[PDB]
């Protein structure tokens, strides 16, 4: 059966949602889609509805819905974004052009955070805990970000953390994703952690770069240039003659460069910025640090159930990527409340 659906106009938008939800607000609008905070009826609980922009512009675009569908309907972590819900106002396949996502509504993101803020930066331990329990359960299913930031992680009144817009500036991208040395594994989501956990500590942006040399620059004066072991891994000799023609930097001593920070803080950010990925700490093995004592729970730090990714090896039309979609609205079924 189909519910009820009612129109109505914000920012130049047209939002077509059943009526259970109620009182639709804009909290933000741009490339990734356009959302609503809402309330609804049937829960009574605040939600947050995401209408995806252009979902069917290109194969790309397309692939890029079928995509973000898959993988919000897998995730099930207190640490990540959750489906409540997903629709279309379409009757069938043939008049199928948009698509609602539904989640729990967060008010603000690490950009913003006031409501966690105290004196002894222990909001910064929670905080990180979360991000990498939450990376724990992603990076278990074989499922990387890839472009983690602040504005991608948002935050309750509660200061409950969850990640979101995932497995789809420079700042806090891995000096291996930028260029491409090694290619990359799941650790480059750990750098992201490292210069997010940077910045909540000293109030200032760790590495930012105005454009991808600049990027470079700013991490090697930290992390000190390639050694011997790093550079015998790297298959780009594009890559590999740059880093070699800059004179050499030393790595710096940490306890310097955040002065006054929590020695076990200092000691977490040596273990995640580190330019050999083959070495930089996991998610699961960061939860284990000392500095998350208060917060570690090896029985409650979940992994995820297998995720099947071998759709992303496909190349299919626009209308097959659009039919795949309009099924996995179909077979979607809410959380058991
Ligand atoms: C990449 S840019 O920084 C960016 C920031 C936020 C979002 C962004 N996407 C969502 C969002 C909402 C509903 C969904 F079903 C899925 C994602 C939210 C959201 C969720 C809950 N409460 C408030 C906002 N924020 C997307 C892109
Ligand atoms: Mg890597
Ligand atoms: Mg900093
Ligand atoms: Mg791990």
């Amino acid at each position: 059966e189909r519910p009820t659906f009612y129109r109505q106009e914000l920012n130049k938008t047209i939002w077509e949602v059943p009526e259970r939800y109620q009182n639709l607000s804009p909290v933000g609008s741009g490339a990734y889609g356009s959302v609503c905070a809402a309330f609804d009826t049937k829960t009574g609980h605040r939600v947050a509805v995401k209408k995806l922009s252009r979902p069917f512009q290109s194969i790309i675009h397309a692939k890029r819905t079928y995509r973000e569908l898959r993988l919000l309907k897998h995730m099930k972590h207190e640490n990540v974004i959750g489906l409540l819900d997903v629709f279309t106002p379409a009757r069938s396949l043939e008049e199928f052009n948009d698509v609602y996502l539904v989640t729990h509504l967060m008010g603000a993101d690490l950009n913003n955070i006031v409501k966690c803020q105290k004196l002894t930066d222990d909001h910064v331990q929670f905080l990180i805990y979360q991000i990498l329990r939450g990376l724990k359960y992603i990076h278990s299913a074989d499922i990387i970000h890839r472009d983690l930031k602040p504005s991608n992680l948002a935050v309750n009144e509660d200061c409950e953390l969850k990640i979101l817009d995932f497995g789809l500036t420079r700042w806090y991208r891995a000096p291996e994703i930028m260029l491409n040395w090694m290619h990359y594994n799941q650790t480059v989501d750990i750098w992201s952690v490292g210069c997010i956990m940077a910045e909540l500590l000293t109030g200032r942006t760790l590495f930012p770069g105005t454009d991808h040399i600049d990027q470079l620059k700013l991490i090697l004066r930290l992390v000190g240039t390639p050694g011997a072991e790093l550079l015998k891994k790297i298959s780009s000799e594009s890559a590999r003659n740059y880093i070699q023609s800059l004179a050499q930097m030393p790595k710096m001593n940490f306890a310097n460069v955040f002065i006054g920070a929590n020695p076990l803080a200092v000691d977490l950010l040596e273990k995640m910025l580190v330019l050999d990925s083959d070495k930089r700490i996991t998610a699961a093995q960061a939860l284990a640090h000392a500095y998350f004592a208060q917060y570690h729970d090896p029985d409650d730090e979940p992994v995820a159930d297998p995720y099947d990714q071998s759709f992303e090896s496909r190349d299919l039309l626009i209308d097959e990527w659009k039919s795949l979609t309009y099924d996995e609205v179909i077979s979607f079924v809410p959380p058991p409340l």
